[PDB]
């Protein structure tokens, strides 16, 4: 119909390989944080059959045993047999880190004082918001995302012993254009893939999924007779995990964020201190988007900041609010720099960044979820 | 001023460690293609000091020299000389490569007509393009990219000796609104990072780069006595390429396309043959946008497509043409329905996309440039 349009975002589980790489990095950033708050981590993973490498830059004063913080991520995800393609008691885990370059430190945090730190890299960087669900989020991914933890859930609850750790989801909605704003109408086709033992048969699985996946998950009302479902459309999907698909980190930015709505600026989040603006400047960007749409300033928006390598204020600061606030851009800038400091030594405090809670923002979207310090708004003061 | 706004987007060298990355892994893709021109490649490159690690799945008639082609790829990148970081002739090169997955290949392509192969995995993807230059790209990221060819071009003439391979620039311009299209105003902010020798001073350094690099790349129109230029802002960068930061494929998705603008849904291009629509599919998108600008229907336009594994057809298929277009989407979509066919197994004819060009994509932006297939517009028929 006039006025409407179709979106899709997808997600991926906790076993999908360049998941599992996300989650072992920021398993490792936390265990070092665990010890020494002001470490320097830049951990990537890579996962390929029987391997995981680390391989990056770290300068901390923790003494972490890699064996172990892999090993311990790994057997969480639920890869714990050769028959599932991986097991953390019998893999390789090779690592390949060492010290921060010096040249980075001196230029970035050495003798300088904590709020007035440099950005440790240059790059550019979105935050969004949208009042189409409470939590700010663009149903698509939202639904996307608990599709693949309603599989997790009922893989380790016994309900689908078949189901293997590694998935991925798929939603397309129809949306409503209002005023700049969207309104979701109907979910137009759903896709689902995930990993399974040699014994269960494809039509158990799509009655699975339909059944005890998506109707568990999406609400009645966004389902129809035209809604289209992709349910293990391959046909088998045995072999998986990184036997079936070589991981990194930093391979999933858009599922990390909003599934392809608002922006991204192209950095990966996972492995990161907060001193490595790829990932604290986004939180800040999504907290000042949320605190924007929360405020009843605008009801979908979007903040562009970006940085130099060394440099602490953001380089430029943009918003736009998509024709849904009665301010305009320049009103909503003065806003943003009345209430809030963009500095990476500042965004450390507002945020808590130094806390060792990184494993848990690296499956499900680091956005929209737990009440995360981004996601509580800032009361704002104008 | 009202009806102005800033943007910011950002460009690596060729000697950046996840441009090498990509780079490898097209030389690769190139060199499966030579010898097979239906390999199935999926081919990930990781790199840290003194290593390249190929990871991932390739099942190909081909003989390859996996040591030759990844050694012969940083050796066009420059890093010949241990006292650069890295050496092509004495660098580790490690290969984990197995076939591709069983379970892949037949939902995606065993026994099937070309035509109707299915997509290579589910995925979203975009396509994007604006008026604002000849091209169809942002300035922004055009001119983030030329500053990093201005660098190797001044590296390998020897004009500036102390130059590395390992390059990072960021553009920030001033655009003014025009009825949804955008105008370029000015260059309100520069950065430029370059790995440099022992020998030179800071201050040679960022004269030079402001003098030889900026002035020969930017007009002089979009600098005036407010634009910030920050050259070598951290200082200091002798240690750089995978010794100063590890590197991997397919962590560059925003320089690689768009700078920031349009959308990106999350797909890595290098690596991967053509039934892997992370490539195909934007390629095809980008296509479809530039089709639309250089035919004279819309002055910027978004494309969205997505799939589903063992699909041929997209899923869904939408258009934003920001307001600058006198028709709706509905009339664009119509008009993409009918002059394009966006499986993978006909957009591999119609962008010959088992052509062995792959390289030369993988730095400096895979769209806007050389007059690739999916540069030359269509010309469009309603
Ligand atoms: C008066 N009015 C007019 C409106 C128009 C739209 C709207 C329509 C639309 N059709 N196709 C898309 C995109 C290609 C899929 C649309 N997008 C859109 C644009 C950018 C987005 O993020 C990121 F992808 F860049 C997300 C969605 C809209 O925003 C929405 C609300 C409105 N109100
Ligand atoms: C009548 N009219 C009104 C217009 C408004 C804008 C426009 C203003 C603007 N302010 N800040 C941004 C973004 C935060 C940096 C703006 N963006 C914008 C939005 C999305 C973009 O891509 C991707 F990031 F999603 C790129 C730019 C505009 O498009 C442009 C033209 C117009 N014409
Ligand atoms: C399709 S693979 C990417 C292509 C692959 N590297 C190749 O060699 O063709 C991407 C993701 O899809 C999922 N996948 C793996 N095997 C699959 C199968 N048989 N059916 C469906 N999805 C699969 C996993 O989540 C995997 O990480
Ligand atoms: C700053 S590094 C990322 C952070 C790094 N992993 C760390 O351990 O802090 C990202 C990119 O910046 C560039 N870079 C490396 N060393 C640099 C330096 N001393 N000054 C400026 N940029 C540098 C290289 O292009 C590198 O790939």
């Amino acid at each position: 119909e006039e006025g409407t349009f179709l979106f899709t975002s997808e997600s991926v589980g906790e076993g999908h390989p360049d998941k599992i790489c996300d989650q072992i990095s920021d398993a490792v950033l936390d265990a070092h944080l665990q010890q020494d708050p002001d470490a320097k981590v830049a951990c990537e993973t890579v996962a390929k059959t029987g391997m995981i490498l680390l391989a990056g830059e770290i300068t901390s004063r923790a003494a972490v045993d890699y064996q172990k913080v892999v090993r311990e991520a790994v057997k969480h995800i639920g890869y714990d047999d050769s028959s599932k393609g991986f097991d953390y008691k019998t893999c390789n885990v090779l690592v390949a880190l060492e010290q921060q370059s010096p040249d980075i430190a001196q230029g970035v945090h050495l003798d300088r004082n904590e709020e007035d730190i440099g950005a440790g890299d240059q790059g550019l960087m979105f935050g969004y918001a949208t009042d189409e669900t409470e939590e700010c989020m663009p149903l698509t991914i939202v639904l996307a995302h608990k599709l693949n933890a309603k599989l997790a859930e009922l893989r380790r609850n016994g309900t689908l012993p078949w189901l293997r750790p590694d998935s991925k989801t798929q939603v397309t909605v129809q949306y409503m254009q209002d005023r700049g704003a969207v309104l979701p109408i109907r979910v137009h086709t759903i896709v689902i893939s995930v990993q399974h033992d040699e014994e269960v048969c494809l039509d158990e699985m799509r009655d699975a999924l339909k059944e005890k996946v998506i109707k568990a998950v999406v609400p009645a009302k966004y389902l129809d007779e035209d809604t289209i479902y992709h349910l293990q459309p391959s046909g088998r999907f045995v072999i998986g995990g990184p036997q079936g698909d070589a991981g990194l980190t930093g391979r999933k930015i858009i599922v990390d964020t909003y599934g392809g709505w608002g922006a991204h600026g192209g950095g990966a989040f996972s492995g990161k201190d907060y001193t490595k603006v790829d990932r604290s400047a986004a939180y800040a960007a999504r907290w000042v988007a949320k605190s924007l749409v929360k405020g009843g300033l605008c009801r979908r928006v979007l903040v562009q900041v970006s940085y130099a390598i060394g440099v602490s204020h953001p380089l430029s600061i943009s918003i736009f609010h998509y024709g849904t606030s009665q301010k305009s851009e320049r009103e909503l800038l003065e806003i943003v720099k009345k209430n809030f400091d963009l500095r990476p030594g500042v965004i450390v405090r507002d945020l808590d960044l130094k806390k060792p809670i990184y494993q848990r923002t690296a499956a499900y979207g680091h956005f929209g979820r737990d009440s995360f310090p981004w996601e509580v708004p800032k009361k704002l003061k104008y």
